[PDB]
């Protein structure tokens, strides 16, 4: 059985990725950029800080020095902090509130394997912090998904090695993290953006303890 869940944060616990949107579109407007709409953040999904600056700059196919680079990608993280002061219990995913409340008194551990630098004050504007024994320590991550280093990260956070976790993610490159790690992946989102070979449930809401159990047991052959 397995003793603890390794939970990625953006787009399996809440959608973070709505307040970078904000962020970008407020820098856009600040610098007169046009073009930073809901079809435009599509392609900043899964994209690093500065090459999604490189991104709105590409709209007005603007150049700038590399201070003013620097500060732009600064100035965005400043907006993105005032963003996410409007995060509520409101913005926790279908089913995930439930599956932490059903791990605790199951005596399962729970750790946040996040990237954020945001993740601590985020799962307290949530309401979550009751819920996670640990997040993992950012020293301790030389390497960012795809490599393991922070599914093991956190995994060890709570004790635990991570062949005996399994781990929660949306995106091919945290699958393959968690797979390297040695935890159990269970992926959310559609089959055409994931692949086969690893279990995948179309929302959050599937994330219940019978299944991951369910899950866990036929992976045992
Ligand atoms: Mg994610």
């Amino acid at each position: 059985m397995f003793k603890a869940v390794l939970f990625d944060l953006d787009g399996v616990i809440t959608d973070t990725a709505e307040y970078h949107f904000r962020a970008w579109k407020a820098l856009a407007e600040e610098i007169g950029i046009n073009g930073v709409d809901r079809q435009f953040n599509e392609q900043l999904k899964g994209v690093s800080r500065e090459d999604s600056l490189q991104k709105i700059l590409d709209l007005a196919d603007k150049k700038v020095s590399a201070e003013e680079f620097k500060e732009l990608a600064k100035r965005k993280n400043d907006n993105y902090v005032k963003m996410i002061q409007d995060v509520s219990p409101a913005d926790v995913y279908p089913g995930i509130l439930q599956l932490l409340k059903d791990l605790r008194s199951n005596k399962i551990k729970i750790a946040l394997a996040s990237a954020s630098k945001n993740g601590p004050f985020l799962l307290e504007r949530m309401n979550l912090t009751g819920y996670f024994d640990a997040i993992a320590d950012p020293a301790e991550v030389a390497a960012s998904k795809p490599a393991p280093d922070i599914f093991i990260a956190a995994a060890h956070a709570v004790g635990v090695a991570p062949s005996e976790s399994i781990g929660l993610e949306d995106s091919q490159a945290g699958i393959q993290a968690i797979k390297d790690s040695g935890a159990l992946p269970i992926g959310v989102g559609r089959p055409e953006d994931l692949g086969d070979d690893i279990v995948i449930v179309p929302d959050t809401s599937h994330y219940t303890l019978e299944f991951l159990k369910e899950v866990w047991l036929q992976k045992q052959k």
